[PDB]
């Protein structure tokens, strides 16, 4: 019961960070491996200003990590809890089915 | 070799993903709430009534009814009555799998 409240708060904080169509798209792409910002901006329909904000949100939530290789910025999953949620709501569509 | 249907089968479709992402986005929006999440966990064990939910959770004497109504308007819970007994159940199988994933092990 008191353990439920602790689990409920951590879970809801995780779902809050994932309850966004654009962010969910980024997670899915990153489920198939590390990808750069231009790769995601190329794949994602919306404007690149929205992509970088969604990336910044996923990063400050600890749900993705980044690294720089010169002028390139690469992003990867960095959270096993979020990967399982993404895997569940997509029904392994990002795994390649 | 080189068929359209074949190279399409092997290529992940970004717009089918967009369709799934929006539906999953709406599902997580309905669940990204601590109070509603706790209701979902209790209902994952089985059918439970409103007053035994208010008994078990007790966020406040009126917040359970508010969160139950919102879970119902989103299609995640179901309602039925036997006189003085309102029986609520987990109606959406997609939400059940999300609850099972985040509550790895806790409800059922
Ligand atoms: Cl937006």
């Amino acid at each position: 019961a008191e353990e439920m409240a602790t689990r409920a708060r951590a879970a809801s904080n995780l779902l809050k960070a994932l309850a966004h169509e654009g962010r969910l798209m980024i997670m899915c792409y990153l489920a198939s491996g590390e990808k750069s910002v231009t790769e995601l901006e190329t794949r994602l329909s919306t404007r690149q200003a929205a992509v970088s904000q969604q990336l910044a949100r996923l990063r400050l939530e600890g749900l993705v990590q980044s690294r720089r290789e010169g002028k390139t910025i690469y992003y990867s999953l960095s959270d096993p809890r979020a990967a399982r949620v993404v895997q569940t709501v997509y029904e392994q569509f990002c795994s390649g089915d």
